[PDB]
């Protein structure tokens, strides 16, 4: 192995589905090209401008060998640090350069890491729909392809006030009601096992929609039903009232995919307050620092399920199975199927096979993507409107 | 209701660094100003707030400052950190100036008023020689500074008069241990001819690994420090329960902070004196008040970090809020040189070691587009911040 040379860097955004993807493009004087993930899909034009304006200034020149300096170097390098926006465009860059140097060793990313330790990862779908009977065809599509875990969730959360006990005039805005909706969630879990036995793993994401109070109540009423975990039951923070609930509740959490700061996570895994992290591997920067809390996950006890739904890149997705195949605490690979846009704008990007994610064998990562044609796919501006999120007497809740 | 008719974000640079104002207009003819400067990436802050602010503002009701800030800080789902909090925070003081306009009073009036008549101000004397320290020491004193934070060297540039390796990693170096050496000497230099004169603060400025935190601490002690700041990264204050269990030194820690949970565990702990932060990075004033409050509860005291790559708008908001939270300690001093003067009209300078509050209504200092629009946004690498140690490692700057 000899010096290589970055020698180019370019930021994509484009929308084949309905999330806007981000993928940063490592070019090197060698001709071994990298490409990464930096999807913050809520912002994707301040990751853009981040990628663009000043990390490519900084990154031109450099020995792409050395990830572990050019990551360290790159976190602390505007002074001030750890965000989403920040953390995004330097992910892009550093899962681009794992990728180069993959392809450089001639080796599947997750050769570089040490190899497998297991032969494929589980993988878990979604299941959301208004009617139980909607809810019921999904799942029974999903059981023909060999799932063995589905996410489910009856009914949805945010609309007009107008439905709910609202004010003489309510704030505009996404409205819902905890109670119906912890009332709508439990009746669900009941049905299913009623249904289906244990047919499969049911798994449900809270989504930071209740007060602590709540959340303690909600735990120890689903617990019978015995969820594969129950996702973001509390909000960031607030994960201090985890205690009360690892004190009379033995319900399954999971929770991160909201961090991107250490110290969101650090006491939380320290103190075994969950059991499944499900932090976005871009919010935390990256390959590098996806190890290292990988390890430390392990030295507590903690499993991984990184948060892998539709708002990330299939090349971020083929990142991540390569983590799970590799790290011996990973859990589960979340997954939605890819639509045909997608697959056309990431060529070989893996779907599930009887429930399994496989791990790409070619060197790098393995999918790369084809900008020509992610230019008919151009970034759009989306309110996001849920992320408004209302109780009846018009405060704004996590949404 | 005061309905938002427009969101302008200017960047200006009439000195060294890139400052950051969000204008935010009204039908009701009144005009707010806020600071959203986040220096080192001044074009990520325009590009959140003209694109992804704004649009989630223009209509809106500016009387309800509270639940415009849950509402922005949320928008994005993903939160917390340095580029949306600016941008927020450059909304929140806009906001806050308008409130401020309308009640015809100055900022710190609607807080509920002033709890001391003035904040006292902390100056900033660096030289490479001692001598140099004691003549920057002698000007301030004769102008009626009380606290200074001094420092003896400079930390930074090429790697060729320390103990290096062969072929050193371009980057900007230095040795923790002449540091921590040259600041010890300092300290005790200074006691020894000016005894308790005045107060003097230092900055580690995060240059330390932890154990080498711990053994500074202890020696530092009997200097008596006013505060030492940033002793430890954000990541690693948990080593702060180390040093207050055997050292009575005062600590100042938090200008990096952006994340509530930085901060939650140190303060409930008591584990600093001083809380730093910069108000912009945390959302602006709608937050700083009640993370003010949160540290008055604990006997933490405020000392929010200020800097000339913060608008005098920033500036002046800090000092409102000095004069009005009970638990704020000292401000400290940027020296606004003359460009920045004309940029931004009207901003106190310090008379006798104290800032006065503004008492025009509003924040009392604005932007003069005009003016503003002579020094267009520059780029800058801020090659400081790849800061090296002598075997050619980052260390957080
Ligand atoms: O676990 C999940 O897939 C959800 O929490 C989504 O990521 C969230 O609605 C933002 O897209
Ligand atoms: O406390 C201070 O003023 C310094 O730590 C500055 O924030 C830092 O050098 C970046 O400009
Ligand atoms: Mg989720
Ligand atoms: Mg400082």
């Amino acid at each position: 192995l000899k010096e290589t040379i970055i020698s180019d860097i370019h930021c994509i955004i484009t929308k084949p589905d309905r999330h806007n993807l981000i993928t940063v493009v490592v070019e090197t004087n060698e001709g071994v090209t990298g490409f990464g993930c930096a999807t913050f899909q809520q912002r994707p034009l301040a990751v853009k401008t981040m990628v663009d304006e000043y990390l490519k200034p900084i990154l031109i020149g450099k020995n792409a060998n050395n990830i572990e300096d050019l990551w360290q170097m790159m976190m602390v390098n505007a002074y001030w640090r750890n965000g989403p926006v920040i953390n995004n465009a330097i992910s892009g860059v550093d899962m681009a350069l794992w990728d180069i140097k993959a392809k450089l060793a001639g080796m599947p990313l997750h050769q570089l890491f040490g190899g497998k330790s297991r032969d494929a990862i589980p993988v878990y779908t979604h299941a959301t729909s208004d009617t139980m009977e909607g809810i019921y065809d999904l799942v029974e599509g999903f059981l023909e392809k060999g799932y063995k875990h589905i996410r489910c969730q009856l009914g949805f959360y945010g609309g007009v006030p107008t439905d709910l006990h609202t004010t003489q005039n309510p704030t505009e805005g996404s409205y819902y009601d905890q109670d119906q909706y912890m009332d709508n969630t439990l009746t669900m879990f009941k049905s299913l096992r009623e249904k289906y036995g244990n047919q499969f793993h049911i798994l449900h994401d809270v989504h930071e929609r209740l007060f602590p109070n709540q959340a303690i109540q909600f735990a120890k009423e689903v617990e019978q039903y015995k969820p594969y975990f129950i996702e973001d039951i509390l909000p960031p923070n607030q994960t201090e009232w985890l205690d009360n609930i690892r004190s009379q509740s033995s319900v399954s959490l999971g929770l991160g995919e909201l961090f991107n700061n250490p110290e969101e996570w650090k006491s939380l895994i320290a103190n075994r307050r969950i059991d499944f992290i499900r932090c976005h591997v871009s919010q935390i920067g990256g390959i590098t620092p996806a190890l290292k809390l990988g390890h430390l996950c392990q030295n507590f006890g903690v499993r991984i399920a990184w948060h892998c739904a539709p708002d990330m890149t299939p090349i971020g997705a083929a990142v991540n199975t390569h983590l799970n195949v590799h790290l011996h605490n990973a859990a589960i690979q979340e997954h939605v199927e890819y639509n045909g846009n997608t697959h056309k704008v990431f060529p070989n990007a893996a779907e599930p096979i009887n429930g399994y994610l496989y791990a790409s064998e070619i060197a790098g990562i393995g999918v790369e993507i084809d900008r020509e044609a992610a230019a008919e796919f151009p970034v759009m501006y989306r309110p996001h409107e849920w992320t408004q999120s209302r109780l009846p007497d018009g405060a704004i809740h996590t949404p």
